């Protein structure tokens, strides 16, 4: 059947498309069930069809953002915003309210608007991939390093706005995001920071601006569409050094962690953000699972041990780069051996060592360290047939107990649901994302029930722990919301209240994060 | 003549006193003429009264927080929130709304909750100072130092929520704000971040939680009274060093900044926030004006000239730190000094160098930019009877050609009013805070009037020329807020329509700002 938004038939639907064309021209709204598969989430979860979209329309300006806010309240038809709609792993470009239209903003409004050399900003329209980005820094010949992701062929805008992370010491894309424009669920355009007052040069200079500071509350939220954004830019250094530590055992994870924080908490010696990746995710981006087991159920642990022998690595792989003059990435790599010598069965290997297929990921580590962004990645969807990942994604202490506590509870739930559990703990300077990527057959009806149970029972057993996700897919968001409940649910009654006062008629990406408008609590989609 | 809230009588406000009582004992609700005094603006600007309180009162806990809010919802009675109320040059704990009940949280609300040495942070209740909190650390033989501003006397959760500044790496106090507890204006309680989740270890460890980040929206604001807020602390490094350098000349500005940018940028060599004063701040924190020219008006070069070659400094004056092992120390004034000796006349010193009077500034330095706080900054007040400042602070691009126009247009503006131009530019990563302090008699009504109609023309004629502030008086506020009016005052109608949701009643800080509820928009306030 066709999908209509909410409560919107289809004559009203019609005319709501029709004025859609009015405002982008016929080529750049989508409305056929063939043209909308290509948004359906490319790793669904759970068996039940979920998160259609009604229509995608892609605007060339910001005047044409507004224009299809002013029409999207006058219908009723709710607007879910991206960038490129990469976000894969939390629901691609699929919308969390099934029949919301996609405003696919980074279409058409993919310009680099300014790279400033001398302050090393950039201000982007949301369409720039990091790819884009990194080819005109390479055109210009610039002294300045972008920072990404796993993969570049997301937004530097959209990934920033769902707070993703990367790898160099600008790793924390939020932190050094630096005013930006938004169009309001009304139609209302603003600009935050320095940008409110005219004339001003200071916009991707001084974050903050007088008054109260807005910009997170345009992350992991519904409160408007983002035309543009700044972003800070670090200085390429002199040289660098990626490295790669194996360690032998799955019990050494805590005193990995343990030996890790004093060497990180103050950003040196450990410069950048390190990861420590288990075999499963290491394996995955190299080969397929028939290549070790070929059974039914969690891999046995022989065939645990040929993984390790065969690719030369660890349980676990901490991968690190360090940034400078060369006598100084000697001394820092010197501190690092030193430390994590006192692991038994710790290896260690430098990008300069290390160049056979256990190494690929060294490799791949070094150029995205380096603001190279990669595709590499993907090869870990070919870990199964017809592969796809969900993140699970909690929150931990930089402490070896907590750490080791999330890796069991995690595994124990993963053999039980008969699900390979990829691990990458991504290390900030006071507490670790803990990515759990669990990989599946995306065909199959029952490994997608089997992913979205086993992952609503995490949420609620990590929770109970004390533990909670920093990002999670559509499918988890009131799980995930209903965690953070201090105060007798203090933090989501403080959120629809803004909602409701910004977006009075419900327009704007509903349910994401947890957060609906009035008009659609209780109705369970 | 005794002062009220608006529309509230004698009687309604004598009962709302007494629930007060009820809530906080009896001993911390001030209402008597001359125990209020002391919450007068110290440095009182403008020749009429304005800023005065109707009573103040001194809770111990969130609870009587709440209570307190719940009552003056109940009788439309305006709440100003300070921690320690030593806001000088700002309004010091003054209202914004005359009538106002001062809620001074950190009277009893002073408890240093935690102080973690694994992870580097604390928690702390609004009454922490920065001499407590030192006080903590110096008694724990902490590995841990804090940032602290200029005066020490205030608190670590005041500054961080008006987003003040300190010289230590860490010297931009809102990025290092992990969580808080705060009571919204309806007094329900909520903790943001991982805060939100119950049990939960991460509140200090990562400040986003999930979807919205909302604590920027705590901060120069009036959506809340903050009772908990944490902080992450800097490791003490093994060693440290500080540096004067001279710039004889009043134009040397230009090329001091365009210097400066490189060496700052990627926060090596330097480190610390490093912070360009001229001669008349640095003499006012050493002497009274009297010494260098006895005259009604502004001071003449001939005056300018012995106060440098008596305290052996130059117009502009520059104090900048070191840290680290004293290998790297050496390598980073060696480039500082190469780099800041191709201006002419420029001369260097270091903090064991200085003896001399010229010199207690820079031993002043070394404390603040190694964490120990310090009162010797009021100095500065002597420089003329019954001395006061107000700040005008400008944000400027870190470029020596802006940072020159910016000092001439503000001299101009200060030589025509005759008042003493102060100057000190905070140096940040991709952006500088220039804090103007001007230093008048405030005994004197028409000096208090000059220097309320000038800072007037400062705040209109530097947004003008596409400068906004990043701070200001209670005086300035609304005129201040006017300058960020992109979009046909797109910010401001954001932040109204905010604090309308929140605060149906009018309650909390009107007018912080320049955001007002509806009950007051459109007055004469
Ligand atoms: C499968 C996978 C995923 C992945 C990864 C490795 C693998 C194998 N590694 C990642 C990493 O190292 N770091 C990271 O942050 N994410 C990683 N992922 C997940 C994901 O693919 C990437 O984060 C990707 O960059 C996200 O997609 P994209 O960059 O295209 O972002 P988007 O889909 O357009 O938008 C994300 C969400 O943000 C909100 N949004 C986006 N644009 C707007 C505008 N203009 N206005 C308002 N809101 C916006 C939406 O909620 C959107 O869904
Ligand atoms: C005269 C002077 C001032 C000064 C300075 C040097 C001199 C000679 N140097 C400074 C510096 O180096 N860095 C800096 O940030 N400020 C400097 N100043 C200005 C001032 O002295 C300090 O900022 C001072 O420490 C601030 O005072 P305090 O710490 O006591 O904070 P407060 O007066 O209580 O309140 C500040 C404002 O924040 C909001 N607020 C405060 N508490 C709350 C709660 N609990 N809830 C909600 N909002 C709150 C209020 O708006 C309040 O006015
Ligand atoms: C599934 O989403 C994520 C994936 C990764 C790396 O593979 C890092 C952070 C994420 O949020
Ligand atoms: C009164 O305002 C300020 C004063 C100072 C003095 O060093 C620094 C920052 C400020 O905002």
């Amino acid at each position: 059947t066709r999908t209509l938004p909410p409560g919107v038939s289809d004559e009203r639907f019609d005319a709501a498309l029709q004025r859609f064309r009015d405002v982008v021209g016929d080529k750049w709204v989508l409305s056929t069930a063939d043209e909308l598969e290509a948004f359906r989430d490319p790793y669904p979860v759970g068996a039940a069809e979920a998160n259609l979209p009604s229509a995608v329309v892609s605007p060339e300006s910001t005047e044409q953002v507004q224009d299809i806010v002013r029409i999207a309240n006058e219908y009723g038809i709710p607007l879910s915003p991206v960038s490129t709609g990469k976000n894969n792993g939390y629901g691609g470009a699929a919308p969390r309210l099934s029949g919301s239209v996609i405003v696919k903003t980074g279409e058409r409004m993919n310009r680099i608007l300014e790279v400033n050399e001398k302050y090393g900003y950039a201000l982007l329209e949301p369409g720039v991939t990091y790819f884009d980005l990194y080819e005109y820094l390479q055109s210009h010949d610039s002294g300045l390093m972008l920072d990404c992701p796993d993969l570049g062929w997301g937004s530097v805008v959209g990934n920033t706005l769902d707070r993703g992370v990367g790898y160099t010491p600008y790793g924390d894309h939020f932190m050094w995001q630096t005013g930006l424009e938004v169009v309001l669920p009304q139609g209302e355009v603003m600009r935050t920071g320095m940008g409110a007052l005219p004339g001003s040069d200071a916009w991707q200079l001084f974050p903050y601006g007088f008054g109260p500071f807005p910009d997170g509350m345009f992350t992991q939220s519904n409160l408007g569409i983002v035309t543009k954004m700044g972003i800070a830019l670090m200085q390429r250094p002199p040289a660098s050094q990626s490295f790669l530590i194996t360690f032998d055992k799955e019990e050494d994870l805590e005193q990995i962690v343990d030996i890790m924080l004093p060497l990180r908490i103050n950003m040196a010696p450990l410069q950048n953000v390190p990861v420590l990746r288990n075999i499963f995710m290491d394996a995955a981006a190299v080969s397929k699972r028939t290549e070790w087991f070929d059974g039914d159920g969690p891999m046995p642990a022989e065939a645990i041990e040929r993984m390790k022998k065969d690719l030369d690595l660890g349980f676990w792989n901490f991968y690190g780069t360090l940034y400078g003059p060369p006598p100084l990435i000697e001394m820092y790599y010197g501190m690092i051996k030193e430390a994590f010598g006192k692991i038994p069965g710790a290896r260690f290997f430098t990008h300069e060592e290390r160049d056979d297929r256990g190494g690929h990921v060294l490799q791949d580590r070094h150029k995205i360290n380096n603001g190279i962004p990669s595709l590499d990645e993907l090869q870990l969807l070919d870990w199964v047939p017809n592969g796809g990942h969900i993140g699970f994604s909690p929150v931990s202490a930089p402490d070896g107990r907590e750490a080791m506590k999330q890796f069991e509870m995690v595994r124990n739930r993963a053999n039980e649901y008969n699900k390979d559990y990829a691990a990458q703990f991504i290390i900030g300077l006071r507490e670790m994302h803990h990515v759990c990527l669990f990989i599946y057959d995306t065909a199959i009806p029952e490994a997608r029930e089997e992913i979205l149970q086993m992952t609503k029972v995490l949420v609620r057993e990590a929770a109970e722990a004390g533990y909670g996700e920093y990002r999670t897919h559509n499918a988890l968001m009131d799980d995930v919301m209903a965690t953070f409940n201090w105060g007798d649910g203090a933090l989501l009654k403080f959120h629809e209240k803004i909602k409701d006062a910004l977006d009075p008629n419900g327009i704007i990406a509903p349910g994401k994060s947890g957060i609906w408008s009035q008009r659609f609590r209780g109705q369970n989609l």
